[PDB]
């Protein structure tokens, strides 16, 4: 069992507009997801989207946010096995620290061998 | 409002042993957490620990896992404002993809300006 | 701030069929919900639907369960401010124990004073 | 598989003081939990405790709330297999509506048979 846990905004999107319905896709990143799906990886979209607007209220995110996510994922033929909302929002200046984390430009640029290598170096 | 969201196993720990009580600290990473706390950043420990063992049951994780995490964090003087369990487990071969993610070796060796640069280069 | 936390199956529905899209509404209970909404109560639909099927995987409930919940709620004109999925599944013989809990027939048949009296007895 | 989903304050406790560490147990309710535990019922303590104080922030509840819940459950010899926090807070006048819900003094006074009877009247 192997999953990719994939952020939505800025990772699968170009984050060019506040209108989530019409945000531009990052095509190279999405195409890489497809190749990983072919390799047996499950794809989990995990996102903090609208955690700021609703002050962490998942009950509201489930109503106003989820529909537009799925609609957008479908329109751009992004493969996904799961969607998860309510991810902790780091804030404007915040960020995530993780030994198994890659940035979307590294994911698009590297094969599995050399992603494995990035991680082994940490260990 | 600014937060670091920090993984536990492999980021704050050297992952040298299955005994979580007695696992060795990554001292350079923790020391960097202290400097960021000084800058006004809130520290959130977020972990998938025991998601495999309990098959996703946070009801059990709350009982068996949380006490040992806090005890360990306290023992090693790790600053934290929040703990969050129930992070999605990626499996042995899985990983996270995120435009705001840094690995613990990058976090330990770069300043804020430098981290900011990694991210800005992602936007074009 | 005052909230009704409302179960879905067997409370807002008659639980007459496993086909959630076409399941019959409990009209009296829904209408009482309309009154409480007018009185300033936030309405939170909380449900364990498809927890059994997906074995607690909300990643999948978000994809396959949520759309049908909202479509149904919308067509039967149920007031709601929040939907919450991922509620613990009690199993067939299991149940819920809460000092502030009413069953749908009690809610349908009593007024606010009466319900408060039901709880004041508990104290 | 069969589960009791049990609320904490006012159900397992007498809710006589805001000092959770020294709050009185409802001995009859706890003793009934033990009998259900003997019959093969899993016991899930589920609670909104400290959701008001921390404004829904589970990251804080895990730190300041869980240890005290656990020490108290252990002290009063309460059987449990799971603790769930972060349950939605109904507010002062709010309440829960569920077709499988019993109040803690219905649980205390009835046996399994009549509790099932209590539910088949709703069905
Ligand atoms: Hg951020
Ligand atoms: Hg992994
Ligand atoms: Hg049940
Ligand atoms: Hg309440």
């Amino acid at each position: 069992m192997k999953k990719l846990i994939v952020d939505l905004d800025g990772t699968l999107t170009q984050a060019n507009t506040s209108d989530y319905r019409n945000v531009l896709p990052r095509l190279d990143v999405i195409e890489q997801l497809r190749e990983y799906h072919q390799l047996g990886f499950e794809i989990v979209i995990s996102t903090a989207r609208n955690m700021r607007t609703y002050e962490g209220n998942v009950g509201k995110i489930n109503i106003h946010t989820l529909p537009i996510i799925t609609e957008w994922l479908d329109k751009h033929q992004v493969p996904y096995d799961e969607i998860l909302v309510g991810k902790p929002w780091c804030g404007h200046d915040g960020f995530y620290i993780d030994d198994r984390a890659v940035r979307p430009s590294e994911f698009a640029s590297m094969n599995l061998e050399e992603i494995h290598q990035l991680f082994e170096k940490e260990k």
